[PDB]
């Protein structure tokens, strides 16, 4: 009974080349990157997601999937879901890589530091820190690594601008919001430090006491048949508005179980037909410019009746 809503830049003006920057901790710091990437290899999903806000997306080459998963996002457009692959982004596969000869590589600190120098061998690479709530300044860093700051900073202040409106019109202030994702075995209840809660957060939407950590991303529960039976407690989960995304297929097989169980119909946000199922990929798992955009239009139901 919950309803489901989902949800080219030019350059900077200078030489053919540009200094660009890695994220900490990156050895060397400094890359020499080409004005017009024409082959861009992008190896994160935040980055994937990037190019595609700038307009860049006809000129990715690949991208590496979605660990355990068998095909590209599907968010972003039937372009970038057909992309080739090289290995999960945890794993990313050298040879595929070097096969798909490209000029620019995208990557992260956080999924594969141990890969950079073999990844700089074949092109100039790049690599941002970890994807998550810090996605405004990963955007900055892949607009370094494409020449393309000025068009960076127009969607960062255009972003800023739109959440806000969003915000004012719909009374966001009014409302406490939480974000859920279930898992197979396991429902993961998310603080106020993580890639969706940035963006209830620019747009002005508060959040349930229990749900305003920052120390971790996520509070874990158990949810197995076991677990069920002894009487878990799900209040964590409970808010004005409940945002509720699948981690994968065998998760979404599970979601009407735990939706159905005793201690989730406990949930006000449940009595009050509140709690609406919402595509991980935008909320969860893209963590760019245009998922963001996908959670702001999902945000526009807390003042729904």
């Amino acid at each position: 009974g919950a309803g489901v809503l989902g949800n080219a830049a030019a350059a900077d003006p200078g030489p053919p080349t540009r200094p660009a920057h890695n994220a900490a901790g990156v050895s060397p710091e400094m890359v020499q990157v080409p004005a017009e990437a024409q082959r861009i290899v992008v190896l994160s999903g935040d980055q994937l997601d990037a190019l595609c806000a700038l307009g860049l997306q006809s000129r990715i080459v690949a991208a590496a999937l979605p660990n355990s998963s068998s095909s590209q996002p599907s968010y972003l457009g039937t372009t970038v879901h057909d992309l080739p692959g090289v290995g999960t982004r945890s794993a990313p596969d050298l040879r595929a890589i070097a096969a798909a000869h490209p000029d620019l590589i995208l990557g992260s600190q956080g999924l594969t530091p141990q890969l950079y120098p073999q990844l700089a061998a074949i092109a100039p690479t790049v690599f941002t820190a970890a994807p998550g709530a810090d996605w405004e300044n990963n955007l900055r860093g892949v607009g370094a690594a494409t020449a393309r700051i000025a068009a960076v900073d127009a969607l960062i202040t255009g972003f800023a601008e739109h959440a806000t409106q969003v915000g004012t019109k719909h009374d966001a202030t009014h409302f406490q919001a939480s974000i859920v994702q279930l898992t197979a075995n396991t429902m993961r209840v998310y603080g106020a430090n993580n890639f969706p809660a940035s963006v209830l957060s620019a747009v002005g939407v508060d959040r349930p006491p229990s749900q305003r950590f920052t120390d971790k991303a996520y509070i874990e529960i158990g949810t197995t048949a076991a677990d069920l039976a002894k009487s878990p407690d799900f209040s964590a989960a409970d808010a004005d508005i409940v945002y509720l995304s699948c981690a994968s297929e065998a998760a979404a097989e599970r979601a009407a179980v735990i939706l159905d169980s005793d201690p989730w119909r406990k949930l006000s946000a449940n009595r009050d037909n509140r709690v609406f199922v919402v595509n991980d990929q935008v909320w969860q798992t893209g963590e760019g410019m245009v998922a963001a955009r996908g959670i702001v239009d999902d945000l526009r139901w807390v003042d729904a009746p």
